[PDB]
């Protein structure tokens, strides 16, 4: 009863699996449309994609993000009732105190730490038959990440407090043993940080102000009051896990450096520019972010669609950042795309669109640009390496994705 | 004032522990006594036995279930607030979805299920040198029941799974390490459950209308709303764990077959009908169910009995099943006394009395017997084999009962 | 308001007092010449004071109350959530008189009979043993004989493990990082596991005998004739089973002085019960072990010049008080021979609180302590030799709580 | 004979402490009892150093070897396990004796 295309299998979330980051664009392609209806995590869904969905998307007016996707993902990824789904000026407050801790000098410091401690690695890797660069880069993630933050990290817990990081990555789009991994992850992650929150508010741990430890430890909402140390602690977790999913960026900007290695020659020749180039086209080409989800806040129409309060709608990034109306040869890795173009906040999308300030955009963006840069020039400069025979291959129905091999290295030789 | 028998004993409690299925009946015939009053489990009450006390305990008008047993049981047997505990059109309108789980066709549908099992592990015994039967029963009964109600079951996982629902029935008897075996196994069952319902729930996991795993997830209370996910797992594991539970009749109707074998040639010269006599005598004969516990609703008087609102009532389920008044030589194992026998809802209650549709009588009455006539009828008509030396004893005072050795059998060929 | 009274301005004055432990207040009290002084301590604009005067508005509970006094950590690990310590008013009066109820004369007399029977039974194996540490024996012990004077059972194979998980909450309340989270895992374990024993009690299906504290726990009604709570129930008496336990730091401690002042040996072998009370009591007033005590100001008073507003921490210093010159000469020497003659004083002596036990929180077991401490000490005084090899028996000040490092190994031993 | 009495009286005073332990059980079991006594009373008249935390160890190890000379399958393996570690842990014993490096 609608001109609005209407998948009406009912194993849809089954196909979703079965799909992962093509389940939208398969559709919108077969479809010929920007959006269809379809009922997926247990809610009759729109999907929708493009540059000018996101913009309604992101419109608050129209769209909420409380009770959006099902307790699973805040269970695994997010953790329970923190940012991700707040809504109004709770939302925005909340969101100032993230971004404080993510500006440029910010991201600075954490790039630099990241050079050092790549610096120091290869005389370890110089040792070693082989490496596997994304057990190193979330090793050495979650040690800057808890040394910029504050937060104290003994040498004999660095693994199985990185593993604990990505394994609640790793868990967001699975089902089974995989999202399990995450589930057990959490809670020990929570407690580990929230003892640290308590001992901070009773003066009996050093904290430093500026670091994300002491804001999230003395943060105070509207009200004047201060988070729950449970809270203050899972949004700590919103600050130190997603620096070490950086990992998975930094391993596809590896592969790509190997599958395409014009660029390679290229970087020596260039500077930073260049290499932002290749990093925002890392982003924008590989899969990380599957789909948004939201619900409609008041009834509206747009597209010639009607949009009803309470309907669940899902944003597919992968989608958009692959759209042939915005991206010349959208599935081709071509860095070069990105040299002189304008600042656009819906047509490049792989950590969110619209503003920062007003919405849910990720706050971590530049802080990722920069981690990946620094990273970029030390595989570029710093070591010359050999890429063995591995299973390099990576599953798109797999979220989130990730070469098997994980970019095993050997031969490693400083320059 | 009462004037009824009164055991003014202050560790009857501590006694109900050393004589187990006989307490009650050894006071009715103490005190020449359908029903006297004691202390039990906390609470001052008043235990009566008989088919006329049945009728009296099966009144909902004069008897309800909230609050009438210790909470030790539901943290280990049934589930915190589940359907055992519930009262009027609730817990009618929950007991009709488990009645519609195991109609004749879900009874026939299961006792084929077993009958396949059994018939090919006849191949692994042949090759073994002893084989327990109870061990067999459990890990096969936890096989068939996650397949037939859509539950995934690892092969890697029907052992921890099978000895988590049978430590859960082994404990609500029980105090000490036995019980705790039970109160830990319930939450990993819980947890393993649950999450099956939320992914369910989420189209993440296929289920099938029609099966257990499905109409838990999917149904639906008097006021329209689905059952929380710990509920609904609760609800499941209490088809589940039962079904595991008939492990118990299984090895008492083989003990049954080897202590009295002039009966193993009268099935074999029989039909469905001797099975069926075999398996209700052992269901009458042999231990289970000790008691059950209601709560007086309403002051009323019965047998010149004044019962008040609030005091605690159990009904002697074993000493009821060996009634002389109702059943020539009670003591004695007659599968003939079955022979064209008339439907009597209250002299024969091992797994409840009354009516099924407006009572807690168990609704798995129906596949209990169809089980046992098929694993009776493979183990008269299918195998041959030896009953070594082993201790076939069984104990009145442990409830639940179980013959020590479980039945252990060796020498095993087909027929 | 208070601008006479002196004032550490410090931001960091929570890790100074992790560092200096059981001297911070006394160091500053000596520093500012004062009694009173002002400090931002664990989270709270705070108020320390010392000495026996100090005490006795201490436990004024019209001016203080014990309700959110300290941080949630010690009671997720020493002594539980809401549970008697930081109870007021006359809902705190009744709790208190059940504990008071189980520590008469009568069970320190049995208690300290149990602990010497045990005593002279482990003489057959330490024997036989090349080395003995005291405190791991101690615990072992002081467990064994709680729990079945308690009515709990205990089952041999799992006598170490609770003993263990006893002196973990108790050795977590003045520490952070591994060393508190030792006691913070310890708490629920034995909170559960006296549970299941308040619920089967309950229910008849575990036996109970009328006056002991299993039974009085389970049974205990509140003002309003109704039960606690299985949780609460167990809690209280973890109250009871986890400091019969924490002596184990006192019977160290008086084994070391033994050793460190020789001449003391013969002074109690030619003495009697009375000689063994006065070095118990010096053990008790020298070493340390409480380190402050933590109340809120209920209402708006003054005293020593300073304005105490209502809300505001207040600390009192346990080990300053028990050190003070004032009223102790030589405070800083071990002298049993101090408590001779001494006039009873609810003020100056405080190492397991002050006041009245039965209008205020002051530690209804300290006659338990007593009697335990003078039958172990007669032990090793009259019934074995030993000796005490190389080791490090350091204890120090700023650990809280503290213990001899080594725990007073012994070896050699051999019966008189 | 003076062995035999010294090893008599060590058991007796062995019984009677363990009485004070045996009162605050609820069961005992006396073969676990008795290999236990028995293992620290042996070890200590034969001076062969046994610290409390082994001696349930060693005397389980002992009485494996015993339970395993009429048996076979996993009952007699447990003997065959059991008698390398405890020749191994008395042979280090000959050897620091023999250089004088353990009081004998
Ligand atoms: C590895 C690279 C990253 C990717 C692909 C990524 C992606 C995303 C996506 C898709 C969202 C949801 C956006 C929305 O709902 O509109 C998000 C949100 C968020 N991200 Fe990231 N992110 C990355 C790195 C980081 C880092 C390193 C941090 C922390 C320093 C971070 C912090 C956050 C926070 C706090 C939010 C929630 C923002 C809010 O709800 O307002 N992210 N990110
Ligand atoms: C091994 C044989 C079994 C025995 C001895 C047994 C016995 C019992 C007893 C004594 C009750 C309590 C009756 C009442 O309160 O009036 C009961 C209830 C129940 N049984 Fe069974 N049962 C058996 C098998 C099963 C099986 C195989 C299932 C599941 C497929 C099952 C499902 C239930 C349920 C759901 C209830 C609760 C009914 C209600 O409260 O309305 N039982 N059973
Ligand atoms: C025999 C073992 C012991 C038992 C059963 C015991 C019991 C208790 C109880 C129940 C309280 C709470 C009283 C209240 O809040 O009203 C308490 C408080 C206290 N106990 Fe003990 N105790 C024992 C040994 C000790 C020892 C050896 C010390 C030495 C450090 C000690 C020091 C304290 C302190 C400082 C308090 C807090 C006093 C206050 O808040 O005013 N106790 N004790
Ligand atoms: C099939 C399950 C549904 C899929 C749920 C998708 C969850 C959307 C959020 C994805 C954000 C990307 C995570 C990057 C790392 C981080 O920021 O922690
Ligand atoms: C300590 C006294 C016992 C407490 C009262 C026991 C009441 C429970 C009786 C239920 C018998 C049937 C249990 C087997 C089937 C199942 O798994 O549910
Ligand atoms: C940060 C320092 C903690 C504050 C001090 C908390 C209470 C100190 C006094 C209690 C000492 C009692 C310890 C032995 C008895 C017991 O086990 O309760």
């Amino acid at each position: 009863n609608e001109q609005i295309p209407h998948d009406k299998s009912l194993d849809n979330s089954l196909t979703l699996l079965k799909e992962g980051y093509l389940f939208i664009k398969n559709r919108t392609e077969r479809y010929n449309s920007d959006l269809f209806q379809a009922r997926l995590l247990g809610k009759n869904a729109i999907c929708m994609t493009g540059a000018e969905a996101a913009k309604v998307f992101y419109d608050t007016d129209r769209f909420q993000r409380q009770n959006a996707l099902p307790k699973r993902v805040q269970k695994s990824l997010f953790g329970v009732n923190a940012i991700q789904g707040m809504d109004g000026s709770a939302h925005i407050h909340r969101k100032m105190l993230f971004l404080s801790l993510m500006t440029p000098p910010h991201q600075k410091r954490l790039a630099e730490l990241m050079t050092e401690e790549w610096k120091a690695a290869v005389t370890r890797w110089e040792k070693a038959d082989e490496v596997v660069l994304f057990e190193e880069a979330k090793e050495i993630l979650c040690r800057v990440a808890c040394y910029w933050a504050g937060v104290p990290l003994k040498e004999t817990e660095v693994k199985e407090r990185a593993d604990d990081f990505i394994d609640m990555v790793d868990a967001f789009g699975a089902v089974g043993p995989r999202h399990w991994k995450g589930r057990r992850a959490r809670p020990r992650a929570e407690e580990w940080i929230e003892v640290m929150i308590e001992d901070a508010r009773a003066g009996l741990l050093k904290t430093t102000s500026g670091t994300a430890l002491h804001e999230m430890a003395f943060h105070t909402q509207e009200d004047g009051s201060q988070l729950d140390s449970r809270m203050a602690a899972i949004e700590l977790i919103n600050v130190l896990r997603p620096i070490v999913a950086i990992s998975y960026f930094l391993v596809f900007s590896a592969l790509a450096l190997h599958e395409h290695p014009k660029y390679k020659e290229w970087l020596r020749s260039g500077n930073s520019r260049e290499r932002e180039m290749f990093v925002q086209e890392v982003r924008r080409y590989y899969p990380f972010g599957p789909f948004l989800g939201a619900l409609v806040k008041k009834d509206f129409v747009w597209n010639n669609c009607e949009f009803k309060k309470g309907t669940s709608v899902l944003l597919d990034l992968y989608g958009t950042n692959h759209d042939p109306r915005l991206w010349d040869h959208p599935d081709e890795f071509r860095p070069e795309r990105f040299a002189e173009r304008e600042e656009n906040l819906f047509d490049m999308i792989p950590q969110g669109g619209g503003h920062a300030e007003k919405g849910h955009r990720c706050p971590g963006e530049g802080i990722t640009i920069e981690v990946m840069k620094a990273s970029l020039d030390f595989l570029v400069h710093q070591i010359e390496y050999d890429v063995p025979e591995q299973s390099l291959h990576y599953s798109l129905a797999r979220m989130p994705s990730l070469p098997e091999s994980g970019f095993v290295m050997s031969g490693i030789r400083r320059k």
